């Protein structure tokens, strides 16, 4: 020992926190921070869960690598969803390579030639609205992101032919992921048997396409799938098999939908809220106008990357309502932070939500102020904002996401007047995909296309 961080109280034998933590996750971890500060521990059926709040506290979590902090135990729910030997079900030698291949397929070189695809989809999608009306922005953006992701991740075969079949197989997999599924990933309920069956179907679907492509050698494709098909395990001629390629597909597909789709929605919902509109919208519209002068009606990456004021509106919707509540590692080598000592065996927690609501980090943290990031971007200290994580395993889609969300909102900002229906949605912290609560409504008054 050295000094163990404060165990959070509870009078209920054996379960301890558990019942209070599940149902109230953000609220309970938040009250723990006020009671026990920076770093604290929850016992639930004798599992120590140590929590880290604020930049000083994050440093043990994001600095250490794989032989000091492991991802496999607390991300085991992913394994039957993605498949055997995929990502967190893969041995570190095999995993980090796959993670390298994922990085290639979402690199700035790859993302340049995805932007046209991203833009076209966004544009064809929003064309098909009326002169006027009212949508659920969450639903709408959810539809579009899977649709473009279908093309960018999976290819155009899958896009033009097989989309609604894929959108079906996916809906199953998100339906085989319940609270219960994170605790017992292979529990033989029906939802998991649908899921297990779906995943096996999606493998067979991608079998069709890879056979096709290898029988037509020279025809070039521009998608993630093509990168994965040409990925090769170091030393080994080996080369990924079909079951593995789908897993990565399924993994990235999931990413789009569990996160891009919800901050996507948040950005708009927050921007077009009437006090947040009266202050931060004009600045964004003048930004579009000044970008249109330099580049024209076209959206290219070059244009999108200059959209700094909008970029911030996205980054602030991520600061306030980040889609993933916890990131997690089981501790291998023990470690120290302040006077305290975290021992081998504990699962350590960081809460993007909570750490980004800390006053001494973000002054006025309950307020929407995108332009807080003008000075924040200059700050020296690592790990203040954590929406996309950090370190050896920070997000690899952060560019892709900012791109896709900006595309959506540029295309929307330009072609429509938008207004928030009713008052701002509450967040759904106690749900599987932590979004805004329906009805997430926007009235659209079009203007002059
Ligand atoms: C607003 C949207 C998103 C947010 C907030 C987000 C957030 C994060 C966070 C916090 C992590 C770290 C997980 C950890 O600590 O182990 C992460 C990892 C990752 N994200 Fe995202 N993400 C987003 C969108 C995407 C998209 C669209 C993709 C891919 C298409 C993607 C791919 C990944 C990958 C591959 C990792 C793994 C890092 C690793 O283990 O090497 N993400 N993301
Ligand atoms: Cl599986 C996981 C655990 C913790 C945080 C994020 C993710 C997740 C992911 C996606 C693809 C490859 C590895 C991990 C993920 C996958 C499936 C369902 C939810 C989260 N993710 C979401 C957004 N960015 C990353």
């Amino acid at each position: 020992k050295g000094k163990l961080p404060p165990v959070v109280s509870s009078l209920i034998p054996f379960v301890g926190s558990g019942l209070s933590f599940a149902g109230g996750p953000l609220q309970y971890t938040t009250d723990a921070y006020k009671k026990y500060g920076d770093i604290f521990t929850m016992k639930v059926f004798g599992q120590r869960l140590t929590f880290l709040v604020g930049p000083d506290a994050h440093v043990p979590f994001f600095s250490q690598g794989d032989a000091e902090l492991s991802q496999d135990e607390p991300y085991q729910f992913s394994v039957p969803i993605f498949g055997p030997n995929v990502v967190y079900g893969a041995d570190l030698a095999h995993r980090n390579q796959q993670l390298k291949f994922i990085a290639a397929s979402l690199s700035t070189k790859a993302l340049q030639s995805y932007v046209p695809l991203i833009v076209k989809e966004a544009e064809d999608f929003f064309a098909k609205w009326d002169k006027s009306g009212t949508v659920d922005i969450r639903d709408a953006l959810a539809e579009l992101i899977i649709l473009t992701a279908s093309r960018c991740l999976m290819g155009k075969e899958i896009r033009e032919n097989l989309f609604t079949e894929v959108a079906k197989l996916y809906q199953t997999l998100d339906e085989g992921l319940l609270p219960i599924s994170v605790f017992f990933p292979y529990l033989p309920i029906p939802a998991h048997k649908r899921r297990d069956e779906a995943r096996l179907a999606m493998v067979r679907m991608f079998k069709k396409i890879i056979d096709e492509r290898r029988a037509n050698p020279e025809v070039k494709h521009n998608d993630c799938l093509q990168v994965f098909m040409d990925a090769r395990y170091r030393g080994e001629e080996q080369a990924l098999n079909d079951e593995e390629i789908t897993g990565l597909m399924i993994a990235l597909l999931f990413a789009g939908q569990h996160t891009s789709s919800v901050t996507g929605s948040w950005t708009g919902l927050l921007l077009f809220e009437a006090n947040n509109k009266k202050k931060f919208l004009p600045g964004v519209l003048e930004e579009q106008e000044e970008i249109r002068k330099e580049f024209g009606d076209e959206l290219t990456m070059e244009a999108l990357n200059k959209m700094d004021k909008l970029h911030r509106c996205v980054k602030e919707a991520l600061r306030m309502y980040p889609p993933l509540l916890f990131v997690m590692r089981k501790v291998i080598k023990p470690f120290s932070y302040k006077d305290y000592y975290v021992p081998e065996g504990d699962t350590v927690f960081v809460s993007p939500a909570l750490s980004m609501r800390v006053e001494e980090v973000f002054p006025n943290a309950d307020q929407y102020n995108p332009e807080r990031f003008v000075e924040e971007d200059k700050q020296a200290q690592k790990y203040r904002f954590v929406g996309f994580g950090a370190g050896r395993h920070g997000c690899m889609g952060e560019n892709f996401a900012y791109l896709q969300i900006k595309t959506i909102w540029s295309v929307l900002l330009r072609n429509f007047d938008i207004e928030l229906v009713g008052e701002l949605p509450k967040p759904d912290y106690t749900a599987m995909v932590v979004g805004p609560a329906h009805p997430c409504l926007l009235r659209y008054t079009r203007k002059h296309h």
